[PDB]
């Protein structure tokens, strides 16, 4: 069928030819706002349009933005490997509208791509729609104009359990452009746990949320408070993996051609026998938001933007470990990674030579003390009575051995022991005022 590659340009492609500027992606890194951690959405560059204070010489725009949600807000990071649906680093396919087209025309275009004999041409019968309770347009639009049937059109209101907080309302932070939305999803077959959206198994893989259409309606207030936004604007956002998977007659993101090439290559660099395993697939997802991350600019540190970098990077080297990894592999993967990536990992190939150090060089670093690390860690659950680790072992861990708490907890997960990351905390703090005691400042 269509790679991954093919679908990304197709998408690109069907918006440009609907009069739709194509503009690049945005770097993970945002600008002058942190706040965000890294760029989540791809609406996040035409913020300032949305809310009015910047204008376009085009009126309509269409991307294939790199996010990574690994902090935040969005924090997706404990899915990696367990979800089929679910990455750190992933491409946002997204058609923008500025004071352009609204509900009923981004509705077409979305069931045009998705549906029609000349693009996608998915079955019209494995496509559920939600819409925001409210939102009685969005609702007589899938309904009268498209023809879906009552059965597959779900309404959401506010299930967050607070006013504008649902599924089916997209905001962008605390404040800033948002409004109601409608999304669709398909149904990857019975053979599958999970019920439609709205059901108490809505988190199932079955039903999996493909494409989110985002009616830019309100600036959100630091108050709470809703106010209008000066032309009704439409943000959507489609994982590409995701798109990918359904167009490749897959259940998982993680089976697609791209996914296949870059878990094969963590094979060959690990010596691992399996088809598929966690550690495989959290190693190419992995390698995908670390090294992107590098390549726009972040650096592994103690802190910050930094710090989430070398959490995702030192829990790739723990899973290349679990693998039987007998040599530094996490930077062996840059190659292949550019290779998969096409038009997308140009930005990295301008790069790849820094970014294969900065990865070896942390690899190296946190290999001093990761096996020792790990026979502790081993020794202190042979001898634990309950279902948690305290605190005091996740903290000598983190304060000898360089494990982040996360990774840490992420070992512990995968035998069933959960982390006191309460007691890890006041650990923390209590080093941290030792420190303050003792230097003055
Ligand atoms: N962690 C992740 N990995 C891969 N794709 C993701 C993702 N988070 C979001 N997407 C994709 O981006 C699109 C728009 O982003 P959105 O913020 O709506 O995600 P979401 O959080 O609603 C999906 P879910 O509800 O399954 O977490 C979604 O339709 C989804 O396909
Ligand atoms: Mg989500
Ligand atoms: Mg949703
Ligand atoms: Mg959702
Ligand atoms: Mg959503």
């Amino acid at each position: 069928s269509k790679s991954t590659a093919e679908i990304r340009q197709a998408f690109l492609d069907f918006f440009h030819s609907k009069g739709h500027q194509v503009v690049a992606s945005s770097s993970l890194v945002p600008h002058n706002d942190p706040t965000l951690l890294f760029t989540n959405a791809g609406m996040n560059q035409f913020k300032d349009v949305f809310l009015g204070l910047d204008k376009r010489n085009y009126s309509r725009a269409t991307t294939s933005q790199r996010c990574v949600r690994a902090g935040g807000k969005h924090n997706d990071l404990e899915n990696v490997g367990y979800t089929a649906r679910h990455h750190t680093f992933f491409e946002m396919l997204g058609n923008f509208s500025f004071g352009d087209y609204f509900k009923l025309d981004a509705i077409l275009f979305a069931w045009l791509l998705l549906t029609s004999e000349k693009w996608f041409a998915l079955p019209k019968e494995r496509l559920w729609v939600t819409v925001y309770e409210s939102d009685d347009e969005a609702y007589e639009i899938w309904e009268k104009e498209v023809g879906i049937p009552r059965e597959r059109i779900i309404r959401i209101g506010d299930n967050k359990g607070a006013p504008y907080a649902s599924d089916n309302f997209w905001q962008m932070g605390d404040t800033g452009p948002c409004g109601p939305c409608t999304e669709i999803f398909y149904d990857h077959g019975d053979h599958i746990w999970g019920g439609p959206p709205g059901s108490p198994e809505e988190d199932g893989d079955r039903y999996i949320e493909i494409w989110n259409i985002v009616f830019m309606q309100f600036n959100r207030q630091a108050d709470g408070t809703m106010e209008p936004l000066p032309k009704p604007s439409v943000d959507t956002g489609m994982g590409l993996e995701r798109i990918a998977a359904v167009l490749q007659h897959v259940n998982s993101n993680y089976d697609i051609d791209l996914f296949r090439t870059l878990i094969q290559a963590v094979a060959k660099v690990t010596g691992a026998t399996d088809l598929s395993n966690k550690s495989l697939r959290v190693i190419a997802d992995h390698i995908r938001s670390c090294a992107f991350l590098i390549a726009d600019g972040v650096m592994p540190s103690n802190e910050n933007r930094g710090y989430v970098l070398r959490r995702i990077i030192r829990r790739a080297v723990r899973h290349g470990n679990m693998l039987g990894a007998k040599e530094t592999f996490f930077y062996k993967l840059v190659g292949p990674l550019i290779d998969v990536m096409g038009s997308a990992g140009e930005d990295l190939k301008r790069q790849q030579a820094q970014v294969e150090q900065v990865l070896k060089t942390e690899e190296e670093q946190f290999a001093r003390t990761l096996e020792r690390g790990l026979a502790l860690l081993d020794e202190e659950l042979a001898k634990l009575s309950g279902d948690t680790l305290d605190g005091e072992t996740a903290f000598r861990l983190y304060d000898t051995y360089g494990f982040p708490v996360d990774l840490t907890a992420d070992v512990c997960r995968e035998r069933n022991i959960k982390v006191d990351e309460a007691g890890f905390e006041a650990a923390m703090e209590e080093q941290r005022r030792r420190a303050r005691e003792a230097s003055g400042f």
